[PDB]
RNA sequence: UAGUCGCUGGGUAUAGACCCGAAACCGGGCGAUCUAUCCAUGAGCAGGUUGAAGGUUAGGUAACACUGACUGGAGGACCG
């Protein structure tokens, strides 16, 4: 559901090595925004459990993502939690 | 082959007709200061319990859910 320019301006926001769209900030960041742009359209359409799938999953990815960097770097991934403002 | 009209008595008819005695029917009125409903305007209900919805906060959820603590004061509720 994002956009080409809001893609850019996020990894724009969260690069860490200047071109880096692998690193796990940039990542965490694009999933956390797509996670929050499709809850006003699962809002409205409750019925629509095959786009809730493809959300579903794209929460795993950001789960098991954060307990990589958890376990690789503990101050990136405070600093991570405290920019997103997501609770773990 | 004598009837008529009085008077006095015994009967009869129509009248309450020897006297007392119903439950009832019909007509015009009087009553909702009792009581039954309703309408307007007032006032009365000591004291003590229980504790719904809701709210706040801390957790928790992708989010909604869902837990605890505090609060809150419902009810043809409870004891009197
Ligand atoms: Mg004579
Ligand atoms: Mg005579
Ligand atoms: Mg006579
Ligand atoms: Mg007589
Ligand atoms: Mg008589
Ligand atoms: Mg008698
Ligand atoms: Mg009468
Ligand atoms: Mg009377
Ligand atoms: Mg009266
Ligand atoms: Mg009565
Ligand atoms: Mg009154
Ligand atoms: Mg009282
Ligand atoms: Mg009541
Ligand atoms: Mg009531
Ligand atoms: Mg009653
Ligand atoms: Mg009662
Ligand atoms: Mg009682
Ligand atoms: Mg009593």
């Amino acid at each position: 559901a994002l956009s080409v320019e809001e893609k850019a301006q996020i990894v724009n926001e969260y690069k860490q090595a200047e071109g880096d769209t692998g690193s796990p900030e940039v990542q965490v960041a694009l999933l956390s925004a797509n996670i929050n742009k499709l809850q006003d359209h699962f809002k409205a359409n409750g019925k629509d459990h095959h786009s809730r799938r493809g959300l579903i999953r794209m929460v795993n990815q950001r789960r098991k993502l954060l307990d990589y960097l958890k376990g690789k770097d503990v101050s990136r991934y405070t600093a991570l939690i405290g920019r997103l403002g997501l609770r773990r």
